[PDB]
DNA sequence: CAATCGTGGGAGACCTTTGGTCTCCCTGCAGAT
DNA sequence: ATCTGCAGGGTCTGGCCAGACC
DNA sequence: CACGATTG
C-alpha cells in the first residue's frame, strides 16, 4: 500500500502515499548556486536525503520516477540538468531502500488520458485533485504542476483510478 | 588520514587511500542497458552504494570528485551523462556519511605539473605510478586512465608530493 | 511571489581580481591491430 | 579484449511504423 | 525540460 512518485525537475515534487489512502507531497528542495559567474538553481542533495530519510515509508517501497528523455531541440544545458536531476533521485532513493521503476510520461498520461492536451501542466492539476481531493489546495497554483505529476505518476503505480 | 577519490565517467574508478599509506582503486560498477534500440553504457547504482558502505573509510571522510566540466563542443548525449554520472556520484557520497568536495580538473592537473601535455592520460598513470607503486600493475594498460584519475584526485586531497 | 515567453546556451582557476587569459572533461559509435 | 579515430548524436510506447512526450 | 529574461 506504500507508493512513492518522483517528478525529478527543479520545480518538481515527491509524492508519497500510504496504505491508509492519506498521501503527502513535497516540493523538490533546491539551493542557488554560481555556475560561470551567474545564478542556477540545482537540486539540495542533503535535503533530499534528508527528507528520504525521515518517510514512513518502508524499505522495498517502490519509487515510481519520471523516465528522463530530454527532446533533441533541447540545449545541452538542458539534457546535463535532465541526466543530473535523475541520477541524484535515484542514487538518492536507492541509497534510502527503494526499489526504482521508471516510468515514461507518455505512460502515465496515456493511463489518465492526458495526452495531446492543449494544457498539460493544467490537466495534470485537475486530474490529481481529483484522485486526492485533500491535496486541492496544494494544487491552486500553476506552480504545482510539479506536485501533480508526482502524485499521479504515485497514482500510476499503485492502480489508482479517475471517476 | 582517509581520502576519497572519485572520477566519475563511464570510464572512472573511485580510490580510497588509508592512514597507513596504503592504497584500493575499484573501476566503476556500470551496466550495459538498452537505449533507443542500442546498448548504452550506464552506472550500476546498487553496485556503487555497495561499493561505498563495503568501505573502512569513517562517516566524515572527505570525497573530492571531479568538477563537471563537458566541453561545449561536446554532444547533448556527453553533457546528458556528464550530469547523470555527477549527479549519481554525489548523492551516493553524501548518502554514504561522505563531505563531497568537486575538485576541477585543472586544479589537481596543474598541482601535480600534468597541464599542457600532448599524452594526458599517460602522464597521469605514470604520476599514479609513481604515487602509488603498489597499483603500478593495475594502472599498465590505457584504458587504467580513470584509476589513474581517481588515485590523483585522493592525492590531492591528501597532500601528497611527486618524487 | 507568480506567471509568461522564447530559445536551447560552458565552466573554471589563476594572473597578478575588478576583466583578461588560458585551460580542462567526456560520449557514442565504428573499425582495426 | 584493447586500442584508435572522429564527430557530437532523442527517446519512448503501443503496436518498423507512428506518434507521443520532457 | 533549462535558462535568462519580463510582466504585474
Ligand atoms: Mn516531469
Ligand atoms: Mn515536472
Ligand atoms: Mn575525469
Ligand atoms: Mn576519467
Amino acid at each position: 500500500g506504500w507508493v512513492i512518485g518522483v517528478d525529478p525537475d527543479i520545480g518538481g515534487a515527491i509524492a508519497v502515499l500510504s496504505p491508509d489512502g492519506s498521501s503527502q507531497v513535497f516540493d523538490n528542495p533546491f539551493v542557488h548556486i554560481v555556475v560561470s559567474e551567474v545564478i542556477r538553481k540545482r537540486l539540495d542533495t542533503k535535503s533530499i536525503i534528508q527528507l528520504l530519510r525521515g518517510l514512513d515509508a518502508p524499505p522495498g517501497t517502490t519509487a515510481y520516477i519520471e523516465k528522463s528523455s530530454p527532446f533533441p531541440t533541447d540545449g545541452k544545458q538542458g539534457w546535463w540538468s535532465t541526466g543530473f536531476s535523475y541520477g541524484l533521485w535515484i542514487a538518492s532513493l536507492v541509497a534510502s531502500g527503494f526499489s526504482v521503476v521508471p516510468i515514461a510520461s507518455q505512460t502515465w498520461k496515456a493511463y489518465f488520458g492526458l495526452m495531446r492536451s492543449e494544457t498539460p501542466k493544467d490537466d495534470s492539476r485537475q486530474a490529481a485533485s481529483i484522485l486526492f481531493p485533500d491535496k486541492d489546495q496544494s494544487l491552486k497554483l500553476k506552480k504545482h504542476h510539479g506536485r501533480a505529476e508526482a502524485l499521479l505518476l504515485a497514482a500510476y503505480g499503485k492502480g489508482l483510478v479517475l471517476p
